[PDB]
DNA sequence: CCTGACTCC
DNA sequence: ATAGGAGTCAGG
């Protein structure tokens, strides 16, 4: 039904200037992954190649390396990757599936090529899970079956190539795709392979001394309830603190009382137990998270961790990160921060450099509001909890949720929201146009021109339609600025490159960028980093960028 | 596997 | 009813 060779060497005809192409990698974490399979489409034919075969070849190593020699893929991040643990340099990657599915629809989930396919009423291509399997059912299927479906996936990028770039065209985001998101890509994938370097004698030391509070705070925890019960379980701890100390019922969720930090806050006026069990909680994230759950993806030899960057699953445009997550790394309790201790640079006397959007959102909400008050403030240049207030409102706290967020008064709250929208009238005019559009057009957009549809917003159900109103006001200020920061990573490398610094990119963490490099290039960075992110778009308000550096990421502050 | 915790932007 | 966007964990 579809003719491929399966072949046993590498030949001429597979090495053409334009290709699809499929390198396989199975496991969800493609870090130093097994390459199981690979397969080539061009104007030639169909070819399936062993990867003990291909990747030893010297003619195909050296096809893969050549930018001039154009390979159209789906999620060549993966494969860039999987191929650098392999040696092997990928390069002249023209077109990605995975990011073109994306863009015109980030809520298909699109997660492989058979869900991109459907975009288009393609079929001739299963969906991976078919053929490997679930869970620990899963695995590599015969030869002859990996090979047809390695083949129909290269058959079906190299098919919907020109589809997906067409419509990509009649929406305006072409070059939302070939000049920033596929060249980001490749960024993407140098900063983890790089990895970040950790100082597991110390993170294990912090280990050590954690458990022994822990332990101290659990028995303090003990004594006040008089009872041992499971602290982590928001059931054991609903009955003692609601039935057995009788404290009142602030909240309840579909399974029972509500435990929240909020509610347990709200409860310090009636019992001491509530300060030490919020206490533990956090010591006890602290250590299951951020010394045990990171000790266990250290690459021992290296004693590096490599995140994933999803780059196709937000719903804003954001990046996300896992296995492990970088970009929640804590910061705000100085107990916490002592874990970016632990971060350090991967070469002796380098240092850690880290740079940060001010005030970001509400800098490009004023551009996009043209509020005149919001961006007189930022021309005159001009509070944890205030910042959470500030992006509260802009993006439709109600009063109730001020009122309980502040612990103040309902009245007071909503005052406070009226008096806010007078400040900045063209910022409140904005929003009520925003989602008026959104209700005529059936989507929203980002200065770059990215999309989310909100099919929900004419719901008649109140709480479906408001969610949609809501996510109306806040996409298109946090997209763009996702669009920003990303254009500024493209900037960045370009400028490091032809510099030739040895400085590199370590991390993004939504508005920053984190890099490592030789303690000469401080001075030079300094001017460097922030200059580019500043100018990587021109609003009507400033960009203005925080930067500082230091012996770990703890010291970059 | 889901829920409800803690963590970040 | 009750700002938005994320991931990992232990418990159940
Ligand atoms: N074919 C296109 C055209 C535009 N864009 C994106 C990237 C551009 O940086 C952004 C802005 O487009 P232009 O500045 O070229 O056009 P306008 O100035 O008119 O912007 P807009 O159409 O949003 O008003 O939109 C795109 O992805 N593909
Ligand atoms: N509670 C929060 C925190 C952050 N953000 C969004 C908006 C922020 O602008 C962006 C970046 O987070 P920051 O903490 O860096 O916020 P700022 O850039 O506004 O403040 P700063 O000047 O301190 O960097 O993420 C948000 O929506 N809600
Ligand atoms: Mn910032």
């Amino acid at each position: 039904k579809m003719a491929f060779t399966l072949a046993d060497r590498v030949t001429e005809e597979m090495l053409a200037d334009k290709a699809a192409l499929v390198v396989e990698v199975v496991e969800e974490n493609y870090h130093d992954a097994p390459i199981v399979g690979i397969a080539v489409v061009n104007e030639h034919g169909r070819f399936f190649l062993r990867p003990e075969t291909a990747l030893a070849d010297p003619q195909f190593v050296a096809w893969l390396g050549d930018e001039t020699k154009k390979k159209s893929m789906f999620d060549s991040k993966r494969a860039a990757v999987a191929l650098k643990w392999k040696g092997i340099e990928l390069c002249g990657v023209s077109f990605d599936l995975l990011l073109a599915a994306y863009l015109l629809d980030p809520a298909q989930g699109v997660d492989d090529v058979a869900a991109a396919a459907k975009m288009k009423q393609y079929e001739a291509v299963r969906p991976d899970e078919a053929v490997y399997g679930k869970g620990a059912k899963r695995a590599v299927p015969d030869e002859p079956v990996l090979a047809e479906h390695l083949v129909r996936k290269a058959a079906a990028i190299w098919e919907l190539e020109r589809p997906f770039l067409d419509e990509l065209r009649r929406n305006e985001q072409d070059r939302l795709l070939v000049e920033l998101e596929q060249p980001l890509s490749s960024i993407l994938a140098e900063m983890e392979f790089a990895g970040v370097k950790v100082d597991t004698k110390r993170l294990e030391q912090m280990g050590k001394e954690l458990a022994e509070q822990l332990g101290t705070v659990e028995q303090r925890i003990y004594e006040l309830a008089g009872q041992e019960f499971n602290i982590n379980s928001p059931k054991q701890l609903g009955v003692i603190l609601f039935e057995k100390l009788q404290l009142p019922v602030l909240k309840k969720t579909k399974t029972g009382y509500s435990t929240s930090a909020d509610v347990l806050e709200k409860l310090a006026p009636y019992h001491e137990i509530v300060e030490n069990i919020l206490h533990y909680r956090q010591l006890g994230k602290l250590q299951s998270t951020y010394i045990e759950g990171l000790l266990k993806v250290v690459r021992p030899a290296t004693k590096k961790v490599h995140t994933i960057f999803n780059q196709a699953l937000t719903q804003t445009g954001r990046l996300s990160s896992t296995e492990p997550n970088l970009q929640n790394i804590p910061i705000r309790l100085e107990e916490g921060r002592k874990i970016r201790q632990a971060f350090v640079p991967s070469e002796s006397d380098w240092l850690i450099f880290a740079a940060d959007y001010s005030q970001i959102e509400l800098r490009v909400l004023a551009h996009i509001a043209e509020d005149d008050n919001l961006m007189e403030a930022f021309r005159r240049d001009l509070r944890r909890q205030a910042k959470a207030v500030n992006y509260g409102i802009v993006y439709g706290i109600s009063d109730y949720g001020l009122a309980q967020n502040l612990n103040i008064s309902r009245k007071e709250a909503a005052e406070f929201i009226e008096r806010y929208f007078e400040s900045f009238p063209g910022v409140k005019r904005y929003m009520e146009n925003i989602v008026q559009e959104a209700k005529q057009k059936g989507y929203v957009t980002t200065l770059l021109h990215r999309r989310r549809y909100l099919p929900d917003i004419t719901s008649r159900n109140f709480n479906v339609r408001s969610f949609a109103e809501r996510m109306a006001m806040n996409t298109p200020i946090q997209g763009s600025a996702a669009d920003i920061i990303k254009k500024a990573m493209i900037d960045l490398n370009a400028r490091l490159k032809e510099e030739r610094l040895q400085a590199h990119l370590l991390l993004q963490v939504h508005d920053e960028l984190i890099l490592e490099a030789p303690k000469e290039e401080m001075e030079r960075l300094c001017r460097l980093v922030p200059e580019v992110m500043e100018q990587a778009v021109t609003l009507r308000v400033p960009l203005k960028v925080d930067y500082h550096y230091g012996s770990t990421w703890y010291d970059a502050k």
